[PDB]
């Protein structure tokens, strides 16, 4: 009776994906189609079950549900990934941006009051009058958001990456360089379905015509890509795991969807570096390790003397990965406000049940910026300007040859 009646430890399972899924304000529409696919596929596993072990020419119905089994399997399957990853408890429920639940603040805000005067002026104002980048002849030879690092833009670009990498190393991180591009079918099981119409850059096979091919390659957006399928088809134990990867890479998007949005300088470009934290973890250390991650990335932008404040994303915006996030926005005198610097993000066991990352049971995967290169440098120009030039963070003076004040060319 209870064997059959076992029923409630699976009714059990789809709550708990429905109490998500409405909190990610996605309706639950794609969860009651799941739930009857489910039942369908329990149904011809049962008939599947037909060992036959003991004049019976059924031979030929085997091959039928086997083949009837799988049209079932990968369409329930294919349901599965559109699901959201469960959020948890502590997860601010709501659909606006604006109701981000600030969880601690550090640093005081200066006394900058940008309105285009030398003594106050917004990021690409400062860097393309030092000499920093090159956004028309950039454009010209990448389309638009194309862009040169010139003289000590690439010189600061380099001796935050070398503090970048040193900051994770010191603590005890792998470090790592991945691919730059993957193949199809890797970075399915690791980039959201977003991603591939918003973000990533598609190499297709020549001849192709152009269509996603099984030997297609997309560009990383970020080193979180290639390190988590990384991953696939390996198990760990126990004593191998906690792993803390310090990743290196380019990053390559399309920002199809920020049209028109922070286009002047280099804050939102389709080419940048970003050094990474990524993290494999047991399911009991998810989230400490989460908790230890935030607080790396809040110390390295505290030895920048960079304002911020750790934030906390609410549920309806969050990725189907996450099911916590955490966002350090440090301030820029330019916008006058906060603006998103790191992303760190529990994603538990999505992505590495995708990848078959065993430990079912399953490693957690985590991830969260350190430092994105680019984007930093446009905070660190917008803080320590001057109206005679730009000041030169102390942690980074020594990977600069000592230099400590840069002026207006
Ligand atoms: N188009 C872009 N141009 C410049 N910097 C960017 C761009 N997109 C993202 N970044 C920087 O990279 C950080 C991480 O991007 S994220 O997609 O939000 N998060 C990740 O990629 C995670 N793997 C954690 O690093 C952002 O917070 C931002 O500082
Ligand atoms: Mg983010």
């Amino acid at each position: 009776i209870d064997i059959n009646r076992i029923r409630v430890e699976k009714g059990g399972d789809y709550q708990k994906i429905a109490e998500s899924e409405m909190a990610r304000y996605k309706g639950l529409e794609t969860l009651e189609e799941l739930v009857k696919v489910d039942q369908k596929w329990r149904e011809d596993m049962f008939k599947l079950e037909q060992s036959k072990k003991e004049s019976v020419q059924l031979k030929k119905n085997l091959p039928i549900i086997e083949k009837q089994a799988l049209e079932t399997e990968e369409v329930r399957d294919k349901l599965w990934h559109k699901i959201g990853n469960v959020l948890q408890p502590d997860v601010p429920i709501s659909n606006t941006e604006d109701d981000n639940l600030v969880l601690r603040t550090w640093g005081e805000i200066p006394d900058i009051k940008v309105d285009g005067t030398p003594g106050k002026l917004h990021h690409n104002e400062i860097m393309s009058r030092l000499g920093f980048y090159d956004s028309v002849k950039g454009a010209e030879l990448a389309g638009h958001r194309g862009y040169f690092l010139k003289d000590y833009g690439v010189i600061m670009s380099m001796a935050l990456s070398h503090y970048a990498m040193g900051f994770l190393l010191k603590k005890g991180y792998l470090a790592i360089q991945p691919p730059y591009f993957m193949k199809r079918d890797l970075m399915g099981k690791a980039a959201e379905l977003q991603d591939f119409e918003e973000t990533l850059y598609h190499i297709p096979s020549d001849n192709s015509k152009g269509e996603v091919d099984s030997n297609s390659l997309f560009l990383i957006a970020t080193s979180e890509q290639p390190i988590a399928a990384m991953h696939h088809n390996v198990t760990l134990e126990d004593k191998d795991l906690p792993i803390k990867y310090a990743g290196i890479s380019t990053c390559f998007r399309k920002e199809a969807g920020a049209h028109g949005k922070d286009t002047w300088g280099i804050f939102r470009i389709h080419q940048f570096e970003k050094v990474e934290q990524f993290c494999v973890t047991l399911p009991e250390d998810s989230q400490k390790i989460h908790e230890e991650m935030i607080s790396i990335s809040e110390e390295f932008y505290q030895s920048l003397e960079l304002p911020y404040r750790v934030i906390s994303i609410v549920s309806g915006a969050l990725n189907d990965a996450a099911s916590k996030k955490y966002d350090l926005e440090a301030w820029f005198p330019g916008y006058n406000s906060y603006r998103e610097l790191v992303s760190c993000s529990n994603c538990t066991d999505y992505q590495s049940r995708a990848l078959e990352c065993r430990l079912k049971h399953y490693c957690h995967f985590l991830n969260g910026t350190l430092c994105a290169i680019q984007r930093t440098m446009c905070c660190i120009v917008e803080n320590y300007q001057t109206p005679d030039g730009l000041r030169i963070p102390k942690v980074l003076q020594p990977y600069m040859n000592g230099v400590e004040f840069i002026p207006f060319k």
